[PDB]
């Protein structure tokens, strides 16, 4: 399959680091992410 990054069911990546985080912190308004990608348009 050729892959490295991996997350859980209710989780999603951020940006460069691709840090996986819980949907609970999606489109909310926090820099919790590693690259603040969660707050880049939402
Ligand atoms: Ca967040």
């Amino acid at each position: 399959g050729s892959q490295d990054v991996t997350c859980s069911l209710g989780y999603f990546p951020c940006g460069n680091i691709t840090k996986c985080i819980p949907q609970f912190w999606r489109c909310d308004g926090q820099v919790d992410c590693d690259n603040g990608s969660d707050e880049q348009g939402c």
